[PDB]
């Protein structure tokens, strides 16, 4: 879906997912080579993922709240 809702214990994270991919060129950038649901997929692959790209492009939220606004 173009938005994907992530239910958490810490509050739910609304992530854009299809807004995106104006941002980030390649679906391998997230994805395994097969794009679909990602088996991994948790705190651990998302605080590396969703937090890292955000902390090293300057962009996208970090702080806990910001991204945990459910
Ligand atoms: C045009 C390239 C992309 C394609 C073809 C693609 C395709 C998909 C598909 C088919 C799904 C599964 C939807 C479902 O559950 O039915 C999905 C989920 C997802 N995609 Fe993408 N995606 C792309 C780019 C991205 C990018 C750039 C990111 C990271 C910024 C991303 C992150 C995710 C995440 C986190 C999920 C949820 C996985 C899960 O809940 O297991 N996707 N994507
Ligand atoms: C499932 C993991 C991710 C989550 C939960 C997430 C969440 C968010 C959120 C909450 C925003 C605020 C703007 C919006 O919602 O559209 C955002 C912005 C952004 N994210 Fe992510 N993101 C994820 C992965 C990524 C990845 C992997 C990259 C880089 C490869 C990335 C790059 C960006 C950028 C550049 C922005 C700023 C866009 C703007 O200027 O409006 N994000 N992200
Ligand atoms: C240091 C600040 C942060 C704290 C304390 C925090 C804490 C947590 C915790 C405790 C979980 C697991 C909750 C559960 O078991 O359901 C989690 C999962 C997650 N966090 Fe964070 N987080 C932080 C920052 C971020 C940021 C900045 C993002 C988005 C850019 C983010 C995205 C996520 C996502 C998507 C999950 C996985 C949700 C799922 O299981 O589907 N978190 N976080």
């Amino acid at each position: 879906a173009d938005v994907i809702l992530f239910p958490s214990k810490n509050g739910a994270v609304t992530f854009t997912h299809k807004r995106h991919s104006e941002f980030v060129r390649e679906c391998r950038s997230c994805h395994e080579k097969t794009p679909g649901k990602i088996r991994n997929f948790g705190k651990d692959y998302a605080h590396k993922t969703c937090k890292g790209c955000h902390e090293v492009r300057g962009a996208g939220p970090t702080k806990c709240k910001l991204c945990h606004t459910g």
